[PDB]
């Protein structure tokens, strides 16, 4: 598709089973969704924002779908309101920002 | 032009007279820049995002020169950790999103 930006470009994913709605954010690294358990052992991450670093956790090769394309990635978990999907995914779903 | 997101999209921008580095960011709603004086009146504002809220600067109509491309907006001024080009200015100069 073709997405413009005069609103948030909100899509659907499905993680775990679940339906949740995610930003496209190309200005994050690393997806980060808000908290939910998933499977397998997680790391240690530190992440900075817009105020300052926090601490999430890391999950290596979760199985993620995004606007309908299967991606298989890292995904971090930490407090958040808004689910991101960042550019580890957003490559995986071939996106490009284009003017 | 069509940037991948292999890397951060950081692109070349003129404000206030000055040349900066910026990141085009979709999941930012407003355009946040690091400390510098910009003409004109202003009020304040707090923006949040990981890691928590910070003070801003709002100022508005201010034009900036994006990739060569000319848009005005808004411009929120404070201790941003990196200059963010967000999406009342990604809108004026047409970016989308493709996949
Ligand atoms: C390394 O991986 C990542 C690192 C940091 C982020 S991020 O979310 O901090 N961010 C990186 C940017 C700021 C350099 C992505 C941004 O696009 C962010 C994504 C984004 C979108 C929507 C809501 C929030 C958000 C997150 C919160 O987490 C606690 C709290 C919150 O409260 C309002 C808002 C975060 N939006 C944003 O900061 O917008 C403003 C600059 C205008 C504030 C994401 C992944
Ligand atoms: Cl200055
Ligand atoms: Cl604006
Ligand atoms: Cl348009
Ligand atoms: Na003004």
């Amino acid at each position: 598709p073709q997405i413009t930006l005069w609103k948030r470009p909100l899509v659907t994913i499905k993680i775990g089973g679940q339906l949740k709605e995610a930003l496209l954010d190309t200005g994050a690294d690393d997806t980060v969704i808000e908290e939910m358990s998933l499977p397998g052992r997680w790391k240690p991450k530190m992440i900075g924002g817009i105020g300052g670093f926090i601490k999430v956790r890391q999950y290596d090769q979760i199985i993620i779908e995004i606007a309908g394309h299967k991606a298989i990635g890292t995904v971090l978990v930490g407090p958040t309101p808004v689910n991101i999907i960042g550019r580890n995914l957003l490559t995986q779903i071939g996106a490009t920002l284009n003017f």
